[PDB]
C-alpha cells in the first residue's frame, strides 16, 4: 500500500513555512521548496524509512503530471487574467507568441546540437529546446504594476506568456511521441490531419462548450451553487472531451473555455467569480508547491550522481545562451510589432527580456522525460539542465530585476506617488487626530492607555516673459489633465461609467500627460465608435434583404413542432451513414405522410414564399420517391428547414455585436462630455492669465462640440441599437440610485439587515435580467415622443388638447427654421434628425426629443440663436396662440406656467451652482438631484414679499430684478443671491414678472 | 474497469434542473431527485446499457458512506450555524439532545418489536430506531427566521438537531457491530472503556486540534491561500487521525473542531470564512444529491420486489407513531428545561414537533444496511420503511408546516412587516420617480424607451380620560422602543458596538415590546458583567499567590534553554515504556552533568525560591544516583520544570477569558447609556402629555444611572483589564474611522483604487494585529494620569508647572469634598474610584480620569453640585492661585484659557445641539465629530463685533448676554441662537465677559 498522506501534508506544511517566512526577502519562496526538497532527497538516500515514505510520491507516473498537473497550471493562468484589454489585439498577440516561442525553440535546439557532447537527435534536441523556452512573467507583472508603466503591457506579457506555455507543451507532446514511443508511423497528410485536429478542433470545442455554459448560465438566478457545480462540471467535461481524443495537445481547449467565461462574466455573480478564483488558486498553488518539492528530491536522489565539470560549463554556457537568444527575439520581433499602440520604450524592452523567469511548466516536462527515459542518461542530463537554469533564474533575475529597474529608469515612483500619496497620509493622519481629540475628551474612555493607541493607530507612507508664459500654460495643462481624471474616476464611483470605458479614458489621459504639449485629441477616442464600420454591419445588412394557420395555428410552438420533427427525424436519418431497418422505415413513411399534408395545407398558402417553399417542395418531391445507396442518403438532406429559423438567430448575434461595441462607444463620449463640462467649471478659478484660460475654454469647447455631433450622427445612422443602449443605461441609473437609496436607509438603522438584503437581492435580480435584454428595441413613433415630454407627461386632456393642434414639420439639409431677433412663432420638438443651434459666439447640437423655445413662449422674448438642419429633420410645431389658450385653460396646482417655469429655472439655475464652487465634489448629476427637490412659489400668496430661513441651500434669481427689503437691493437675472441678504420683497410690474428658484435644505 | 462518470454528470445535472424548477414551488426538490432515481432504476432494471453505467455508483461499498459522506454532512451542518449564542448553553442543550434521541430511539424499537411480524432482536430494532430517530430543522429554521419568531430558537432547535445526528451516527455505528459483526466479544470494563474513547477523547482530540490551528491562523496576516490550506489540512488531519481510531465515532471530534473554529472567526479573514462556507456547502450539496439518487435506483430495483400490503399498513402505522412519540419527547422533556431563557409557547412547540423533516443520514444509514445485509430480507425492509417515511414527511410535514403555522398564529407578518417594510417601499418609489424625472429632463436619454424604464424599475412590497391615558401611554412606550431599538442599530453601524452586544440589545428590546408594560430592565441586562464573578476569577487568585544569571545570563532564551532540553530529554525518558540504550545512557549522563552544574551555580542563588528549588534539588537527587526496572522509570520524573513555566500560560488564558466577558459587559453597557441618551432627546418632542413625558424621563435617568455606577464599580474591581479593554475599543474606533476617511477620499477621486486598496490593506493587518493584543494591561501610574489631561498634553513646561504644584488627596467613604454655594477653592482630577456629583435634581457618576471644577476656575462661580465619594477616592488637587498663575503666565496660541473655555464650550454646546435636532439622524457621536471641527475667535481682535455669514453650520451663545446690531437683540447663556438673526455685536463688561461658539461648514 502506497504512503502518500505524509509526503502531501509536509509539502503543504512547508509551503506554508517558506511562503510566509519569505515575505520580506527579495528571492522567490520556490527555491526554498526546492533545497528543502534536496535535503529530504538526500536523507531518503540515506534512511530507508523516509525512502519509503518518499518513493511513492517522488516517482509517479507520467500521466499525473500530464493529465492533472499541467492542466490545471494553465487553466488557472487563462483563467485568472483580465481579457477585454487582451482580447482587443488576440489575434496579433497569438501570432507574435506563436512565433517567438518556435524561433526560440530552434536556436536552443540548434545550441543543444553543436555545443553539447551527448549524441542527440534533433528530435531530443527540439524537445530539450521547447522545455526551456517556457518562462513566467510573475515578477514582471507584478514589478510593473505597482511602477505604473502601463496597465495595457501587463496583460500583454501575460497573455503572450500564457499562449506561450501552451504552445511548449504542445510542440513537446509532438516531439515526445517521436522520440520515446517510435513505432507510430504516421504520413505527411495524416501530420497535417493532426494539426488541423490540434491547432483548429480543439479551440473550436472549447469555444462552443463555453457558449453552451454561458447561456445556460445565464438563466440561472439567485443559486450559486447551481452556477458554481455547472462551471465546474462543463471544465471537467471540457477537458475530459479533449483528452481522450488530442491527449496532451488538448489543453487549448480549456484555455479557450478559461477565456471565454472569463470574457462572459456579467452572466456569472460576483461571489461566485471570487469563489472561482480563490478555488483555482488554491488548486494552482498546491500543484506548484508538490512539482517543486518532488523535482528537488528527485534531481538530487538521481541527477546528481552523472554529472562532470563539463556538465556545469554547458550549464553556464547554456543560460548565457538563453538571455542571448531572449534578447534577440524581441530586437527582431517587437518594434516591427507597433501596431499594438504599446511601443517599447528602452526600459519596458529590457525589463521584459530580463525578467524572464522559469517555472514548474519547464520543471514538469523534464519530470516526465525522466521518467519514460528509463535507466538512460538523457532524462538525468534534461533534469540536470532544466534544474540549474530554473535555479540561476530564480536568484539572479529575480533578485536583480529591481537593481536594473534602478539603472535604466531610476524604478522612481514619479509623481502619482510623490504627491498624491503625500495628501491622503496627511489628511488620515489629520483625521486620525481629531478622532483621538474626540476621544480623549469622553466620560468612559478616560481611563485608556493612550499611548498603545497613539503608537498602535498611526500609519506610514508606503513611498510677462515668454518662459513665465510657457511655465503656467504647462501648470494649467498638467491641472486640467489631473482634474479630468478625477472627474472620469468620479464617475466611476457613482455608476455612471463601465470599468472599460474608464480605462480608456484615463488610458488616454495618462498618454497625454507625459506628453510635451498633447491635451485629449477626439481622434484617439474615435476608436471607440467608430468599430461600428466593420463587417458586422454588411453582414447584418446582408442577412436583413434575406428574410388559417399562419395566424390561427400560429403560436409559441408552432413552426417548433416543425423543428422538434426534423430534430426526431434526424437521428434515424444520421445512422445510414454510421434488424431496425423495418421501423426506421415506418416512421419515416408517416413522417413523410405528415409533412405532405403539410405541404397539401400549404398549397393553399398562394406561393407566396420563394425560398423556402421551392426548398420545401424539393424535399417532398425527393421524400416521395448502386443508386439504392446513394438514394438512402439523398433522403437524408432534409436540413433545408433548419436555415430558415437560424437567420433570426445570426441576426440577433451580430445585433449584439454592434451593440457591445456602441455601449462603449455611447460611454466613452458621455464620460468625455461630463469630464469637459466640469473640467471648464473648474479650471476657472484657478488659472491667473486670460490667454490661457481662453485658450483653454477654446479648445474645450471645439473637443465637445465634435464628440457631441459624431455621437449625434451615430445615434441617427441606426435608431433601434441606439434606443437599446439608452434604454439600458437609464435602466442601469435608476437601479443604482435605487441601490443607493437602500444602503441609506439601512444606514440610518430605519432598516433591519435581513429587510435590507431581500431589497438589495430583488436589485440584483432586477440587474441581471436587465443585462441580458433585448440588443435591438424599435425606435418609438413621434406620438410617443410627443406624449412624453416632462411637461406633458400624466395630463391625459393637455396631452389630447396639444395632440391634436400640433403639425408635422419636414426641413432638408441646409434649411434654417428660425433666424435671431424674430419674434417666437411657437414651441418646436425634434423627433427625428440632428440639428444646430447657434448664436449670441455659442454653439450647440439638439437631437430628437429636445425641446426649443420654451423661454420664448414663456416670456416673449424675440429669438437669440439662429437654428440650421444638419439633416433632413422631422419636427413638431405647435402654435404660440395654441400654447397661450392652453396656459390659459389649464388651473390645477400641476399647471402649465409651473411645470414650463420650473423646467427653464433647472436648465438657467444648473450653470449658475455649478460656477459658484463653494465646495467641492459637486457634480453635474448631484447638482440636479439637489436643484430637482426645490421648489419655487408664487409671490402672489405671500403678498410679494418673501422670508429668508437658513433652511435654504441654495436661492437662485431666475427672472426680474430683484429688491431686497434693505436699501432695496437691487440684482439682475439671471444671478446666484450673494450669501449676505436677507428678506426682500417684490412690486407688481406687468411688463417684467421676477420669479426666484428656492431650495431647501435635506429634510 | 467502473464507469461513474455518466451517473456523477446526470446527477449534477438533474440536481440543478430540480433546484432551478422548484424554487417557487412549496414542495422540496428532493422528492423530485427520488422520482427521477426510482424510474432509472426501472429503466436500468429493463434496459442492460443503463444498468452496466448504474450499478457501479448505485451500489458502492458501505465505507465509501461511512467515511466520506455522512463526515461532510455532519461537519457542514456543525461549521455553518452561528455558536455565539448556541455555546452559551452548550451543556444543557447537550444533555437535553442526547436524551431526547434515547428516549425516542427506545420507544422506535419496542415498536418495531410488538408491532412488526418480523423476528427482529433488540439490537436490530435499536438500529432501527436510531436509523429513524434523526431529523432535519431546515424548513423550521427557515421558515423561523423570516416570521421573526426568535433569533434565538432558531439557533437552539440547529444545534439540538446537530447533536441528535451525531448521537444518532454514534449509536447505529454501536448496534451495527453487534447486528452484523458477531464475532466480537465485549465485557463490562472494555465497553465501559469504549464509551470514554468515544464520548470524551475525540472530542478532546478535536477540541485540542482545533485550538492548535486557531493559534497557528493567528500569526498569519495577508495569505489566504496559507489560511485555507492549513484550515482544510487541518479537517483532513483530525478526521483522519479520529477515524483510524474510533471508526465512524470520529464524527464528534470533528465536529468539535467545526465548532471551536467557527466560534474564534477572528483569525481568520473574511473571505477566507466565506471561501471556506461556500465550500463545504458545495461538497455537502454534491453528497446530499447523489445520496438520494442512489436510495432512489436501489429502493426501486431491490426493495421493491419483496413488500406486501401489511408493509404498507405497518409504514403507515410507523408514521402515525414516530409523530407521536416525537410530540411526547418534546411534552415530557421541553417544559421542565425553561432556564435557558426562551420559554416555549404554544406555537412554537407545535411548529418544531411537526416540522420534523427526515434528511438523507437515515438514507444513508439505510443504505449501509441494505449493503451490509447482503440476500436477507431486514436490508429490504430497513430500506422500504426508511425511504417510505421520508417520503412522507418531505411531503406532508413539508407542504403543511405553513397551513399549521397559520391555523395556529395566523402566520401573520405582524408589525416589524405591517409598517416598516411600508416606509421603506414608499421612499424607495419616491426616490426612483425623482431620479426618473431627472433623467427625463436630459439632453442624451431624451429618446430611450420610457415604458419599459418605468415597467422595469419599480419594486414590489415582498409582503383627560383614564382609557385615552393608557393609550398614549402604550404608544409612548412603544416609541420609545422603536427609537431605543433605531439608535442601537445606527451604533452598530458606526463600528460603535459588536455584534453580540448588538444582538443582546435588540433582545432585550423585542423581549419588552411584546409585553403588556415594561421597558428595558436593568436586571435583564446585569447578566452580561456580572457573569465575572464565577471560577475564573477565583482561579486567578490562587494562581496569583503561587507564582549573575537571573540578570546577566537572562534574555529571551534563558530559561528557554531547560525547557529545550527537557523537551529534548523527552524523548529518550519516554521509550523506555515505550543496542540503542548505551548511545541514551550517555546523553543521560551529559544532561545529568549540566545540571548539576547549574545547581552548583544556582547554589548562590540564596535558596530563595521555596518550590522550585525543592523540586530541583530532588530531581537532581535521583539523577545523581527488581528495584532496578522501577528506577529505570523513576530517573524519568522530571516533568517538575515545566509546570513552573505553565502557571503564566494558565494565567494568560484566564485573563482571556475575563477580558472575554468584560468587554462583551462594557458593550452592553455602553450602548444602554447612549440609547437612553439619545432616545431621551428624541422623545422630548414627540409626547404631548407632561406627565407621561415627566414618568419617562423618570424612569431614563434611573437606568441611567444605575448602569453607570454598577460600570463604574466593574472597573473599580480589576483595573488591568478594564484598561485593556477599554484601550481596545478606543483603537477601534480610531481604526474605523481612519477606514471611513480612505473611502471617502476614493468616492471624491482624489484616490486611484490600488492606492486605496493598499491603505486599506494597512488597516486590516492594523485590525487583526489589534484583535490579538495583551488581555490585561497594567493601569498607569498618577503622574501619567496627570500628564494626559486634555488641555495639559502637549505643552511640557505646562506639564512641569502643574505637576510641581498639585497635591494628592486621600478621602474614604461617605466625606464630603465640596458643597453647593462654596466658592471655587480650586481644580480636581479623580486619579482613583468612583465618586458621585449630585445638586441642582440631578446626579451622575464620575470615575477616573475626570475632571471637576473647570468652570469654577474659568467664571469664578460658587459651586453648585456636592461631591460626594462612594468609594475610598485618590484625587488631586491644583489650587486655584496656582491656575490663575499659570492662565497669567502662558500667552501662545494654545493659551490655557483658551483651552479650558473650548472644552467646557463643547461640553455645554453638545447637549443643546442634541436638543435641537434638525435633522433626525444625528448621533452623539457626530454631534462630537461635527462640533470638534469649529473654534472661537476672540471679539478683542475684531473690535467687539462679529458678522455672520452662512458659511456656518450652528452657532451657539456659551457665556454672557448676546446683544445684536438690530434692536440690540437680547439673549442669556447658555442658548442656541434663533435661526433668524444678523450680524451682532458686544460690549465691554468687566463683570461677565460673554464667549461664543461657531462652527463653519464642512470646508
Amino acid at each position: 500500500a502506497p504512503k502518500v498522506i505524509v509526503f502531501i501534508s509536509g509539502s503543504c506544511l512547508f509551503g506554508a513555512i517558506s511562503r510566509s517566512l519569505f515575505k520580506k526577502l527579495p528571492i522567490p519562496y520556490t527555491v526554498v521548496l526546492l533545497i528543502l526538497g534536496a535535503i529530504l532527497g538526500v536523507v531518503a538516500s540515506n534512511v530507508p524509512l523516509v525512502e519509503e515514505h518518499t518513493r511513492d510520491v517522488a516517482h509517479m507516473d507520467p500521466h499525473v503530471l500530464l493529465q492533472i498537473f499541467l492542466p490545471v497550471l494553465i487553466f488557472e493562468s487563462a483563467f485568472a487574467m483580465d481579457v477585454h484589454t487582451f482580447m482587443r489585439s488576440f489575434s496579433q498577440v497569438c501570432i507574435l507568441a506563436l512565433f517567438g516561442l518556435v524561433v526560440a525553440s530552434v536556436l536552443t535546439a540548434v545550441l543543444a546540437m553543436n555545443l553539447f557532447n551527448y549524441n542527440w537527435n534533433f528530435s531530443e534536441a527540439m524537445m530539450f529546446g521547447a522545455i526551456m523556452s517556457a518562462t513566467d512573467p510573475v515578477a514582471v507583472v507584478a514589478l510593473l504594476k505597482d511602477l505604473g508603466a502601463s496597465k495595457q503591457l501587463g496583460t500583454i506579457i501575460e497573455g503572450e506568456s500564457l499562449l506561450n506555455d501552451g504552445c511548449a507543451i504542445v510542440i513537446f507532446n509532438v516531439f515526445m511521441k517521436m522520440v520515446f514511443f517510435p513505432q507510430l508511423t504516421s504520413t505527411v497528410g495524416q501530420n497535417v490531419l493532426y494539426f488541423l485536429q490540434v491547432a483548429v478542433a480543439g479551440p473550436l470545442w472549447g469555444y462552443a462548450v463555453a457558449k453552451v455554459t454561458v447561456f445556460f448560465l445565464s438563466h440561472i438566478f439567485n443559486d450559486a451553487l447551481v452556477e458554481i457545480t455547472i462551471t465546474l462540471a462543463a471544465t471537467y467535461l471540457t477537458y475530459y472531451i479533449g483528452d481522450i481524443w488530442l491527449e496532451v495537445s488538448g489543453v487549448l481547449a480549456v484555455v479557450v473555455l478559461g477565456l471565454i467565461v472569463n470574457a462572459e462574466k456579467t452572466s456569472i455573480s460576483p461571489e461566485v467569480e471570487v469563489f472561482l478564483h480563490r478555488f483555482w488558486e488554491m488548486l494552482a498553488y498546491l500543484a506548484n508547491t508538490l512539482i517543486f518539492m518532488m523535482v528537488g528530491v528527485v534531481v538530487t536522489q538521481k541527477a546528481l550522481v552523472a554529472v562532470d565539470k563539463m556538465d556545469w560549463f554547458y550549464l553556464i554556457i547554456l543560460y548565457l545562451a538563453i538571455t542571448i537568444i531572449a534578447g534577440m527575439v524581441i530586437s527582431l520581433f517587437s518594434p516591427i510589432l507597433s501596431r499594438i499602440g504599446y511601443g517599447l520604450t528602452w526600459r519596458n524592452a529590457v525589463i521584459m527580456t530580463w525578467g524572464g523567469l522559469r517555472g514548474a511548466v519547464g520543471l514538469a516536462l523534464a519530470l516526465v522525460v525522466e521518467n519514460l527515459a528509463g535507466n538512460d542518461v538523457i532524462g538525468s542530463k534534461f533534469l540536470f539542465h532544466t534544474a540549474g537554469i530554473v535555479v540561476l533564474t530564480l536568484v539572479i533575475n529575480a533578485t536583480t530585476i529591481q537593481t536594473l529597474l534602478r539603472i535604466l529608469g531610476m524604478s522612481d515612483i514619479s509623481i502619482p506617488k510623490r504627491l498624491a500619496m503625500a495628501g491622503a497620509v496627511r489628511r488620515i493622519h489629520e483625521g486620525q487626530n481629531r478622532t483621538l481629540n474626540m476621544l480623549k475628551s469622553d466620560r468612559f474612555l478616560a481611563d485608556a492607555d493612550w499611548d498603545i493607541a497613539t503608537a498602535a493607530c498611526e500609519i506610514s507612507d508606503p513611498y510677462p516673459s515668454p518662459r513665465e508664459f510657457a511655465d503656467m500654460m504647462e501648470e494649467a495643462r498638467l491641472r486640467m489633465l489631473k482634474a479630468e481624471k478625477i472627474s472620469y474616476w468620479k464617475q466611476f464611483e457613482h455608476g455612471m461609467l463601465a470599468r472599460e470605458a474608464l480605462r480608456l479614458l484615463v488610458q488616454h489621459a495618462e498618454v497625454a500627460a507625459d506628453e510635451k504639449d498633447q491635451f485629449i485629441l477626439v481622434d484617439d477616442l474615435k476608436k471607440s465608435w467608430q468599430i461600428k464600420g466593420i463587417y458586422p454591419w454588411l453582414k447584418r445588412k446582408l442577412e436583413d434583404l434575406i428574410s388559417l394557420m399562419y395566424k390561427i395555428c400560429h403560436h409559441m410552438a408552432f413552426e417548433v413542432t416543425i423543428n422538434i420533427a426534423i430534430v426526431l427525424n434526424i437521428v434515424p436519418i444520421i445512422m445510414e451513414f454510421v434488424d431496425a431497418l423495418r421501423i426506421s422505415n415506418y416512421v419515416f413513411f408517416v413522417i413523410y405522410a405528415i409533412e405532405a399534408i403539410v405541404k397539401i395545407l400549404g398549397l393553399g398558402r398562394h406561393y407566396i414564399v420563394s425560398h423556402w417553399n421551392k426548398f420545401d417542395a424539393f424535399i417532398l418531391v425527393v421524400a416521395l420517391v448502386k443508386v439504392v445507396k446513394l438514394f438512402r442518403l439523398l433522403r437524408g438532406l432534409r436540413m433545408l428547414r433548419l436555415t430558415k429559423a437560424l437567420i433570426p438567430k445570426l441576426i440577433l448575434v451580430v445585433n449584439g455585436k454592434i451593440n457591445n461595441q456602441l455601449s462603449l462607444g455611447y460611454d466613452v463620449g458621455k464620460g468625455y462630455i461630463i469630464g469637459e463640462e466640469e473640467v471648464g467649471k473648474i479650471i476657472d478659478r484657478m488659472v491667473d492669465n486670460k490667454k490661457i484660460l481662453r485658450e483653454l475654454k477654446h479648445i474645450s469647447e471645439t473637443g465637445r462640440l465634435q464628440v457631441v455631433k459624431e455621437l449625434g450622427l451615430l445615434q441617427r445612422e441606426h435608431p433601434g441599437i441606439a434606443v437599446s443602449v439608452k434604454t439600458r443605461q437609464a435602466i442601469r441609473t435608476i437601479l443604482n440610485h435605487s441601490r443607493e437609496t437602500i444602503h441609506e436607509l439601512q444606514g440610518a438603522g430605519l432598516l433591519d439587515e435581513m429587510e435590507a438584503h431581500k431589497l438589495e437581492l430583488t436589485v440584483e435580480i432586477k440587474m441581471k435580467r436587465l443585462m441580458n435584454a433585448p440588443s435591438s428595441i424599435p425606435p418609438p413613433p413621434p406620438e410617443n415622443l410627443l406624449k412624453n415630454v416632462s411637461w406633458l407627461a400624466g395630463d391625459m386632456k393637455l396631452i389630447d388638447f396639444i395632440k391634436a393642434r400640433a403639425s408635422l414639420l419636414h426641413f432638408d439639409y441646409g434649411e434654417v427654421i428660425v433666424r435671431e431677433g424674430d419674434e417666437s412663432d411657437g414651441l418646436f420638438l425634434i423627433v427625428s434628425g440632428l440639428v444646430k443651434l447657434y448664436g449670441k459666439v455659442f454653439e450647440d447640437y439638439l437631437t430628437v426629443g429636445n425641446v426649443i423655445g420654451e423661454m420664448g413662449v414663456l416670456t416673449k422674448k424675440p429669438r437669440n440663436a439662429t437654428v440650421t438642419c444638419e439633416t433632413t429633420v422631422q419636427v413638431y410645431f405647435i402654435t404660440a396662440e395654441d400654447m397661450n389658450i392652453a396656459i390659459d385653460t389649464f388651473t390645477l396646482y400641476p399647471s402649465l406656467e409651473y411645470r414650463l417655469w420650473r423646467v427653464v429655472a433647472i436648465r438657467i439655475a444648473t450653470p449658475l451652482i455649478m460656477e459658484q464652487m463653494a465646495f467641492q465634489g459637486w457634480t453635474q448629476e448631484k447638482v440636479k438631484l439637489h436643484l430637482e427637490r426645490g421648489y419655487l412659489v408664487d409671490l402672489a400668496e405671500s403678498h410679494f414679499q418673501f422670508n429668508i430661513d437658513a433652511t435654504l441651500e441654495d436661492v437662485i434669481l431666475i427672472n426680474g430684478t430683484a429688491y431686497n427689503a434693505h436699501t432695496r437691493e437691487e440684482i439682475r437675472s439671471p444671478c446666484l443671491i450673494s450669501r449676505t441678504v436677507h428678506k426682500l420683497t417684490f412690486q407688481y410690474t406687468a411688463t417684467e414678472e421676477p420669479r426666484l428658484f428656492v431650495v431647501r435644505n435635506a429634510e
